[PDB]
């Protein structure tokens, strides 16, 4: 796979839903690679040119795939997050986000999964849900 250029479509596009039960394991391998090589803690479908609302992450508190991800609990008010993008390497941009979040979805198998995230961790769930909507830095 390949990080899209910054000018993509893609990035502003929205990701469909996964149908529920699709095979998705070699797509979140190469996803994941993606990440790895471009050296980021998490990355969305629509960053590799995949509409499909599928995440993968390197994080503090949690490291795999979401798919389906939903933000079903968060905490009111925002706190600051830095936060740069792999698809505009060179800029940092001070980020209002959410301090906790839970977020829910399925892993690669099916399975239902929650993750109770907060600080970094829940900063980069809400950059990577954001670029399922179109939503980038
Ligand atoms: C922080 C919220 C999630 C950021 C995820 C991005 C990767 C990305 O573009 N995902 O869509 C990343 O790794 N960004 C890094 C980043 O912003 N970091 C890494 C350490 C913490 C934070 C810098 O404040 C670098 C590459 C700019
Ligand atoms: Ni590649
Ligand atoms: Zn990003």
């Amino acid at each position: 796979m390949k990080i899209l250029k910054d000018d993509a479509p893609e990035l502003h596009a929205i990701a469909a839903e996964v149908p529920h039960g699709e095979d998705v394991k070699d797509l979140v391998l190469d996803m994941t690679a993606a990440m790895t090589a471009a050296g980021g803690i998490g990355l969305a479908g629509n960053q590799v040119g995949v509409l499909k609302r599928i995440i993968v992450l390197r994080c503090p508190t949690f490291k795999g795939c979401v798919i389906n991800p939903i933000i079903t609990r968060h905490t009111d008010g925002h706190v600051y997050s830095p936060e740069g993008c792999l698809s505009y390497p060179g800029k940092t941009v001070a980020k209002k986000r959410r301090n906790k979040v839970v977020v829910e979805g399925y892993d690669m198998d099916w399975q239902p999964i929650t993750i109770a995230a907060k600080g970094l961790t829940a900063f980069c769930l809400q950059h990577e849900i954001d670029h399922l909507n179109g939503v980038t830095i």
